[PDB]
């Protein structure tokens, strides 16, 4: 296995904040695809600045659907997504 | 592109600290194996607790050679490498 898609910390507004995402939330689908690694999700975000992603998540074992919209960060090579989530500490 | 192997914050001992790494450092090779993505580096780590890593980095353009020995963290599925680095916020 690798790193499961569970939120460590969410910053304050912060796109992830505004969207309702909490620490401990687990991502289950994005745009109706299941995923199982954090990295899969990260690439998804970075690829969709200001585009809307539809998340099904598990929070306390119960389900939730949240719409999340990456902010747009220069990245200069060239324009990336940003939601403001602290990644689990390696 | 993707995410690059540049270190955001380093932590207080901590195999990464003992090993002598700093925020800003960029990983170039691990056991001669060149890398270009952050995750590539994360994998390498978690997969080698107690094992030891031939490192080549770039600090202010100046190349440099270091050795990392990841601590041995649970994960309990089953025993993972750890160094004490916080990843860029995402």
């Amino acid at each position: 296995h690798m790193i499961e898609p569970v939120l460590e910390n969410v910053q304050p507004n912060s796109a992830a904040s505004k969207a309702g995402l909490q620490a401990g939330d687990r991502i289950v689908k994005v745009d109706g695809q299941p995923l199982t690694q954090w990295v899969t999700f990260v690439m998804l975000v970075r690829d969709n600045p200001g585009k809307s992603l539809a998340l099904e998540i598990e929070r306390q074992g119960s389900p939730l659907s949240l719409t999340l919209i990456p902010e747009s960060k220069p990245g200069n090579g060239k324009a990336i997504g940003f939601v403001g989530i602290e990644p689990k500490v390696i």
